[PDB]
Order: structure tokens, then sequence, then C-alpha cells
């Protein structure tokens, strides 16, 4: 396919969206210019817009090998098979390093707009595409873990390697999964730079 931009692809994600029935859902949007695409699908379902923080916990000196995930608030998601891959010591050194690498951008998107509930709720989750679904798939993990009513991974674009991973956990909403898939960058006209201080300006608009 080929998006004008990331409001393009928004737009687009949530007409594919509106026939699955998902009420109010909080759409989570992967930082940072999956925030926008998010922001666009908030707006159009009439939903709440949030991000979601958090970071894969690789193993040993395997890091794209994920034994599980580090949300914002700190907790550490382990996948079934963690301890066969490695020892508890070594997971819980891992997720220190990851926590360091979230905490100051969590504080800083936190002070414009609060963590909006999850809990028995329908909630979306949103990239502006996903070439190996690493970071999406630490979203799942920890997301899952909070109680929604209903998951739904939501992109624009997607490899056809990421959708089988994603598909296996959770209901899926892709536009498009070309055969000969390149860089999630290639779909779009426009896909310039989003800054935190873009994220922080779209989240302002969600607090109260």
């Amino acid at each position: 396919m080929r998006f004008r931009d990331r409001r393009h692809a928004g737009a687009l994600l949530a007409e594919a969206l509106a026939p699955l029935g998902l009420e109010a859902p909080v759409v989570l949007g992967l930082p940072r210019g999956g925030v926008v695409v998010a922001d666009e699908v908030a707006r159009r379902l009439g939903g709440e817009l949030d991000v979601v923080l958090v970071r894969k916990v690789g193993a040993p000196g395997n890091p794209e090998f994920a034994l599980g995930a580090v949300g914002e608030g700190g907790e550490l998601v382990l996948m079934p098979y963690a301890l066969r891959y490695a020892d508890q010591s070594y997971l819980e050194r891992e997720a220190a390093r990851q926590r360091d690498v979230l905490r100051k951008r969590a504080e800083r998107y936190r002070r414009v707009r609060p963590k909006a509930a999850r809990k028995g709720r329908d909630v979306v989750l949103v990239d502006d595409g996903v070439a190996t679904g690493a970071s999406m798939e630490a979203a799942l993990s920890v997301v899952f873990q909070e109680g929604p009513r209903r998951v739904v991974v939501a992109v624009p674009v997607a490899s056809p390697e990421a959708v089988e991973r994603l598909k296996a956990r959770a209901e899926v909403v892709a536009l498009s999964v070309p055969q000969d898939f390149a860089a999630v960058g290639a779909y779009y006209l426009d896909f310039g730079e989003v800054t935190d201080e873009d994220v922080e300006a779209i989240l302002l608009e969600w607090a109260g």
C-alpha cells in the first residue's frame, strides 16, 4: 500500500476497526510515531488515547529473543519458558537495565497525561507499522496482565512474520501485509520524525 502520512493510515485503520463492535475503547499507541496513528483512531472511534510504556527483556547473549517484558509500573512479566533460557538473577539484572531505559520518558509523559484505566475495558494496541513485532509483543505481555476485557492489535502495515507472531496471541487487524515487506517507512509518503515533545503535545489534549 502507500499512505500519505500517519493520520491517513489512522483514519483507514479506524474504519477497519469500526465493524468489530469495540465499546469506548482505550487506544494505546506505541511511542512515538505510533501515538499519531493511535490518536487519529481514538478520535474516529470515540475512544480514549494513551501511550503504552514497556520494554522487552531479552535473553542472554541474544537480545532479539524475548523472555519477558517490564511495564512502566515496574512489574516484570515473564513468558512461560523464561527460566528454561536463563536463571532468575539474570532476568532481574536485565529487567533493571530495561527499567532505566523507560524511566525518564515515562515520567515526562505521565506528567502531562495520567495512565488511563484498562481493567475490564476494550483495548486497542497501535503502531504505525510492524517489521518484527518485538515491541508489540512486549506491549501485549504487559497489557494482558492488566485484566482488559478485550485486546486487539491494529496496524497499518506489517510483515508476514510479524503477523504470525502476533496473531498467535491476539486478534490482529492489519491493513496491508506485503509479501515483500521492506521497511515501515517505505509505505508512507510522509514519514517525518515525531519527537517526545510531539507526543507530549498529543497526550496533553487527553488529560483532564
